[PDB]
This record gives C-alpha cells, sequence and structure tokens, in this order.
DNA sequence: TTGTCGCCCTT
DNA sequence: TAATAAGGGCGACA
C-alpha cells in the first residue's frame, strides 16, 4: 500500500510527477475497474491490484473545498455494512448495562460529569443524536448532542423540547414528557440563563470516549442501534396494522420511508441507510411475515437479532 | 497535559 | 435525477 501520485491516467511515485512507473505497475489494473471523480484534485491512487483494491482503500482526493475524500472497495462497503448488523447485536447486548449506568447516576447533582454523562447517554437511547463534534459547530455551524446549546431546549408546563439544526442543514425537534425519566434530569441540566453556554458543560470528547468505552462500543453505535431499532418498529407496526397487507418490497419502501421522515434522512439516502438487507434475508422463507404477525417487538426484535448472529 | 488538528473511515 | 458533501473516531501535536 504505496500511494501512488496520478495525473492524466497515469501514475507516478512522486507529487511532482517525476518519477514515472511501469505501465506494467499492478495499480494500472484498479484504473480499468475505476472512475476517477473529475472534481478531486490532488488525486493518489494505491499501489495495489484490482483484487486487492476491491477489498479495501482504492483513491483518495480533494474536494473542492480541500477536504480529503476517500474511496473504498465495493467488498470494504459491503463488510462496513456487515459490522454495522454486528454493532446493532453488539449495543443490542449492553443496553441493559447502558440503563443501569443511567438510572443509577440521574440521580445525582446537576454539575457532576457521570450525572452529565447519564443525561447524554439517555439522551442517545431516545433520541440517537449524532456526537456533535466540535470542529462542525465550528466548520459548518453544526449542531449535535455535545453542542447542544440551552438555547435549544424550551422547558414548558409538561414537557421539554430539544431543536437544533444537525447534520446537512436538517432541523431536528425531540419531546420529553413529563413521564420520563429524561425529564427532570434536564430540566435541572438546563441553564436558561446561559443560552449561549453548552448544555453539558463538564463534558468534553476526552471524558465521553472515556465514558463510552467501559461498555465496548463508540456512540456512534448507540446511534446505528436507535435508528434501526426504529427501522424495525416501523416495520413491525407496519406487518401488524395495515390493513390489506403489502407486497415485500412496498412494505419495506413504506418502512425506510416512515424512519427516513423521523431520523431526517433524504428520499434518496435512505434508501440503503437502514436494516433493509436484513429484512430481505427473513422474507425469504413464507413463515416469516405469519410470525411477525403474532409476535411481540420484543420478540420480534429477539427474531431478528438471532437471525444477523446466525447470519455469520 | 488537554483542546484541537488531520488522517482515515462512515453516513 | 447528476453531480458529488459532511459527519464520527482516534492518534498526533504543542
Amino acid at each position: 500500500m504505496r500511494a501512488l501520485f496520478y495525473k492524466d491516467g497515469k501514475l507516478f511515485t512522486d507529487n511532482n510527477f517525476l518519477n514515472p512507473v511501469s505501465d506494467n505497475n499492478p495499480a494500472y489494473e484498479v484504473l480499468q475497474h475505476v472512475k476517477i471523480p473529475t472534481h478531486l484534485t490532488d488525486v493518489v491512487v494505491y499501489g495495489q491490484t484490482w483484487e486487492e483494491a476491491l477489498t479495501r482503500l482504492i483513491f483518495v482526493g480533494s474536494d473542492s473545498k480541500g477536504r480529503r475524500q476517500y474511496f473504498y472497495g465495493k467488498m470494504h462497503v459491503q463488510n462496513r455494512n456487515a459490522k454495522r448488523d454486528r454493532i446493532f447485536v453488539r449495543v443490542y447486548n449492553v443496553m441493559k448495562r447502558i440503563n443501569s449506568f443511567i438510572n443509577k447516576n440521574i440521580k445525582k447533582s446537576s454539575t457532576d460529569s457521570n450525572y452529565q454523562l447519564a443525561v447524554f447517554m439517555l439522551m442517545e437511547t431516545m433520541f440517537f443524536i449524532r456526537f456533535g463534534k466540535m470542529k462542525y459547530l465550528k466548520e459548518n455551524e453544526t449542531v449535535g448532542l455535545l453542542t447542544l446549546k440551552n438555547k435549544h431546549i424550551e422547558i414548558s408546563p409538561d414537557k421539554i423540547v430539544i431543536k437544533f439544526v444537525g447534520k446537512d442543514k436538517v432541523s431536528h425537534e425531540f419531546v420529553v414528557h413529563k413521564s420520563n425519566r429524561l425529564y427532570k434530569p434536564l430540566l435541572k441540566l438546563t441553564d436558561d440563563s446561559s443560552p449561549e453556554e453548552f448544555l453539558f458543560n463538564k463534558l468534553s470528547e476526552r471524558k465521553v470516549y472515556e465514558s463510552i468505552k467501559q461498555f465496548g462500543i463508540r456512540i456512534k453505535d448507540l446511534r446505528t442501534y436507535g435508528v434501526n431499532y426504529t427501522f424495525l418498529y416501523n416495520f413491525w407496526t407496519n406487518v401488524k396494522s395495515i390493513s390489506p397487507l403489502p407486497s415485500p418490497k412496498k412494505l419495506i419502501a413504506l418502512t425506510i420511508k416512515q424512519t427516513a421522515e423521523v431520523v431526517g434522512h433524504t428520499p434518496s439516502i435512505s434508501k440503503r441507510a437502514y436494516m433493509a438487507t436484513t429484512i430481505l434475508e427473513m422474507v425469504k422463507d413464507k413463515n416469516f411475515l405469519d410470525v411477525v404477525s403474532k409476535t411481540t417487538f420484543d420478540e420480534f426484535l429477539s427474531i431478528v437479532v438471532d437471525h444477523v448472529k446466525s447470519s455469520t
């Protein structure tokens, strides 16, 4: 995996194009099978065979903003999507321990780090909001969980409304009702007199990473879980409640659309955003939809989890 | 030592 | 559509 430098269809070992490689260089095979997008500059192409490229990083270049954009082989992408299903199972398996950490800690002092960590995790289990790196608030004015400010939180008699503009300039709005364990903690954490101050003012990227580590997962894995949970809950609702049960793919398309609408994915991106490939393997036998119709969601969830575990 | 950067990878 | 944008995780850095 040496990075070779690309200029008009030709490869060089150096960024100034003084050292051309042999026309027989294995990397020319890669160029037979990929198209380099023409908006990229300063392109590098890794020196490897096509069979190797298929499984990992293929080429990289700069977009108009100067960001290095990284392009992977289809087997890498396939693998990545498999890992997502496994991550679903991993989070599923650790949620009890997370809720134990949350439920213990939300009884604590408002300016305690572990209290803020408990509220952070609890917001994640509820709304699946992205991590919220500082970088993107600075760069793009993007807000996520870590970058929430008191201005984003509105308290009213029996509810709390969280409103912000997250990735891709999509507005999000979440509601916490009085009966919910999150209500009182959030009520006490938010500081209405400091609207420009961060809500998690005792947190830091370092603190969040060190805390999530105890559960053997990343914060983004919580989102993966919540989004696919919502997916599966929609699929289950649909099989249970739709009057004339729709065709297999009309059913999935409908379920992708309902999820996309609430998560805030575009109708294009939503297509492949969730665990629709899993539902595809499962509908492959005739009994499935019958079984699902006769399940509680918890037992449906366990059937789906069991499928993923035993898939590979 | 601890908030920020940049590379790699993901959505 | 057709053209191709912007998040997270974590080592690296002073």
